């Protein structure tokens, strides 16, 4: 009986507030930093077109076994062929059309399978595809793809993830002499509990497809989550550094909540932004075939 965590804040900025992402995130910060994650719905007219080279988009997804940690004790696809596989998997698993499966049912079934010792569900995830390989999901004035006059406002938009500031201030940067990543998801494909490198911000955009479910923990409960992890994670991974342990830190949010860790959830739909604040532990899974883009900013 999985209990859905409370909903994270959702913001619907007007066209005035939507003029600058960094200004908007700083003003919603007093609330969103207390929940770890937040969702931002752009104005209804803001619809960036999909600019990925779909004709050339090929990738080999990684294999995910949902119950790999509880059990302790691949084809190359195009975007079309992966989606046909993703839709056939979900429609066969739930025995109904893909768009008719309630998001609460996929959520309850995902967490049952993760801890299931009898059912071994295996899915695939097109994870960590660089935007340099086939182009960003957003229009970019890089001269390698045709940008129409109606699309130029999106190539120059501050909410275009390619236009987010990524350079961190340091003395090393002045003594010296990032790009968004793409995620093609299917039903039950997931990412486990982790924080971004250098406790960085991260913004995620779902270009199209089925929703992506998120779980977020505010930064003021980061040490409590890490303590709960060490107490409940397998002992063979107890001594591993964070950069490696984060690869195998899948945990039911109700287990964290039972130990007093505040967890917030949300369903990121197509065309919606999710922002993760510094040192906000987050995890989640995809409701079905979708396409997401994410970048770290500061
Ligand atoms: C956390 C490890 C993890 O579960 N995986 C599998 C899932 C895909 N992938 C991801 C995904 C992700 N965010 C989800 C975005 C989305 O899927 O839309 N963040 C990272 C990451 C890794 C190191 C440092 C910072 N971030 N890696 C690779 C490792
Ligand atoms: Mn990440």
């Amino acid at each position: 009986e999985f209990v859905p965590p409370p909903e994270c804040p959702v913001f619907e900025p007007s066209w005035e507030e939507f003029t600058d992402p960094l200004s908007f995130i700083g003003r919603i910060r007093p609330l969103a930093e207390k929940t770890g994650i937040c969702k931002i719905r752009p104005p209804k007219d803001w619809q960036p077109p999909f600019a990925c080279e779909v004709k050339s988009f090929r990738f080999t997804p990684r294999v995910q076994r949902l119950n790999e940690l509880e059990a302790m004790t691949v084809r190359e696809y195009t975007l079309q062929s992966f989606g046909e596989m993703a839709d056939n998997f979900k429609s066969d698993y739930f025995n109904m059309p893909v768009h008719m499966v309630p998001t609460e049912l996929v959520e309850k079934e995902f967490w049952r399978l993760v801890s299931s010792i009898e059912e071994d569900v295996i899915v695939e995830y097109g994870a960590d595809i660089s935007s340099k390989d086939f182009g960003s999901g957003f229009p970019v004035k890089d001269g390698r793809r045709k940008i129409l006059p109606e699309e130029e406002e999106y190539a120059l938009s501050g909410w275009n993830l390619n236009n987010m500031p990524v350079l961190e201030q340091s003395v090393l940067a002045h003594i010296n002499v990032k790009v968004p990543w793409l995620y093609v998801g299917m039903c039950f494909s997931s990412f486990c509990w982790h924080i971004e490198d250098h406790w960085s911000y991260s913004i995620n955009y779902l270009h199209w497809g089925e929703p992506k479910t998120w779980y977020g923990v505010p930064s003021h409960a980061a040490e409590q989550l890490e303590e709960v992890m060490r107490e409940l994670a397998p002992e063979l991974f107890e001594s591993q550094p964070d950069l490696l342990h984060q690869l195998v830190t899948i945990m039911n949010p109700n287990v964290l909540m039972e130990h007093g860790v505040p967890v917030y959830r949300t369903n990121q739909c197509a065309g919606e932004f999710v922002v993760t604040f510094p040192r906000a532990y987050h995890s989640g899974f995809n409701q079905g075939y979708n396409f997401a883009e994410a970048v770290n900013f500061c």
